[PDB]
């Protein structure tokens, strides 16, 4: 028994971390194969951020001017590219530690787990989601870009996330691992703002398929209701609209129950309009949308 | 910034967990130098644990008969001995991935990461808090008896905890690495009960204070209290009392914030008789114990 926001086991991430230093900054890249990737602002100094064309600051940069340690031992970079917002060193040596792995590109709602590192060396893992406004709320603190996002399946790690910035309100946003920035960010000092955040409406009904495995019923209710009925409720309380997709993906787990997804839809309505009446469910007073239908059967 | 319940990295911890097999039970065990740990409940039928007499079980036992295998490979036994609820192996082969490590018996209140594992295979990583009924609220399915629980400190995974077994009431228990039980707890099937838990109120402070470095303050208040007036208070809603070691503790994160302990608890015993009225704190509805003074202050 026992529901927990449960991160991958980190070793094979770990096994990948190395220390990045561009002049005075130092931040953390990560080595697959004979590859180094890092956050491309690297190469910016603060003054450098206001307008930057990265084009012209990385003409103007030595293989020699780029610092990398494994550990100890320094690496020999051999030559350098970028693709979008991410820094591609080459060096003279292949991770020897390189895991089966993929790039992949997440959709807001997709969980992943986050391996904090400060100048190379792994602080913490944790679990995180894409909200609906590409933003994640994580824990980053100074010297943490570079870290990285990552599901792992049968021995093989989908690295979905790379850390590159901290907004005024202290929400976090970063690329892919082919550079390109999930929202609407960019790496530069200019005004930019997270569009109001909703909520991640089929994980909250996975999290509640987990309730009910876990013997917390007490929200149950006979009653359905249609998708579009649903999702006329879900907009008044910005909740994000569910799909049949969606629906669908949740089957396995109302197999499992045997409650219909638009019979488990019912219920989430009926605690949107009264609220819990200082009830909770899972030991949570409010309603969690940090877990997708695939965490909760990894973890049923 | 920003805040969130945070495991230490796994990978040191993954390469010492391994199969242990006696008949048909299989579990984890813990491989370290030659050694292997195990609970020693891994020696009994579901038969036996009505009444195990372990000494008389043990005397049947061959060094054969324990099957270890370490990913594809088996480990030869070769001894074994049993030190309180913990059983011993003797291997032939000392782990070349042994880390520097130590055994340490926690205190409740304290936190530790889990390797939450199954047949010797990691699934995944969480962040626990020995409960002060020495109990913890984890995820421990089928195959994760001898799961462990750890710190880690400059390259060193103190071990504080193995997983035994789980309470009628969904609760885990389990011993230290010497084999002594965390609370009142046998390895037997008997009727056992955790005592009454209480909410951890130098954590919740600690917490409070995380918060307000964070930016989350709107809980403040001028007001302050003394001791045993907050103490007063806060055994009506079931959190232990706060002793003047507990002050002394959060004196860091009071420096730090400019906020004296005292005038905090003015603040947390107004969250107790009014709740929060709608609002939320690091994005929790309710107040949070899981994280230590020490915690905070490592990812503040
Ligand atoms: C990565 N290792 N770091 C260092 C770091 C991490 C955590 C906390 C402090 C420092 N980071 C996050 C960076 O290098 C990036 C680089 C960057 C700068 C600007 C745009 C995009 C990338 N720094 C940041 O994320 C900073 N964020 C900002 O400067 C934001 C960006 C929209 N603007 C901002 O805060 O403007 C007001 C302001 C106030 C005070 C100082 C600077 C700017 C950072 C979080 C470091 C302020
Ligand atoms: C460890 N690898 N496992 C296997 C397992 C994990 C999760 C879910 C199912 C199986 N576990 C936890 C064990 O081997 C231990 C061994 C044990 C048994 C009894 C006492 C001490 C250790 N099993 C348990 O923890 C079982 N717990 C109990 O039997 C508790 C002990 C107080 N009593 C109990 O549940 O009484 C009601 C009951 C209900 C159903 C069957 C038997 C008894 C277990 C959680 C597996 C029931
Ligand atoms: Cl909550």
């Amino acid at each position: 028994s026992g529901f927990r926001k449960m991160a991958f086991p980190s070793g094979k991430v770990e096994g990948c971390m190395v220390q990045v230093t561009c002049g005075t900054t130092t931040l953390n890249g990560l080595w697959l194969d004979d590859v180094v990737y890092c956050p491309r602002h690297v190469i910016c100094t603060s003054e450098d951020m206001l307008n930057p064309n990265y084009e012209d600051l990385l003409i103007r940069k030595s293989n020699h001017n780029f610092l990398v340690q494994a550990g100890n031992v320094q690496l020999r970079v051999i030559g350098h590219s970028m693709q979008n917002c991410v820094l591609k060193l080459k060096v003279d040596t292949a991770n020897p530690k390189t895991p089966k792995y993929k790039f992949v590109r997440i959709q807001p709602g997709q969980t992943f787990s986050v391996l904090a590192c400060y100048n190379g060396s792994p602080s913490g893992v944790y679990q995180c989601a894409m909200r609906p406004n590409f933003t994640i709320k994580g824990s980053f603190l100074n010297g943490s870009c570079g870290s990285v996002g990552f599901n792992i399946d049968y021995d093989c790690v989908s690295f979905c996330y790379m850390h590159h910035m901290e907004l005024p309100t202290g929400v976090h946003a970063g690329t892919d691992l082919e550079g390109n920035f999930y929202g609407p960010f960019v790496d530069r000092q200019t005004a930019q703002a997270a569009g109001t955040d909703t909520t991640i409406t089929v994980n909250v009904l996975a999290w509640l398929y987990a309730a009910v495995i876990n013997g917390d019923r007490w929200f149950l209710n006979r009653f359905t209701t249609t998708l579009n009925d649903f999702n006329l409720v879900a907009m008044k309380y910005n909740y994000e609209p569910l799909t049949q997709d969606h629906v669908d993906i949740l089957g396995p787990l109302s197999a499992q129950t045997g409650i219909a997804v638009l019979d488990m839809c019912a219920s989430l309505k009926e605690l949107l309009q009264n609220g819990m009446n200082g009830r909770t469910i899972l030991g949570s007073a409010l309603l969690e949308d940090e877990f997708t239908p695939f965490d909760v059967v990894r973890q049923c």
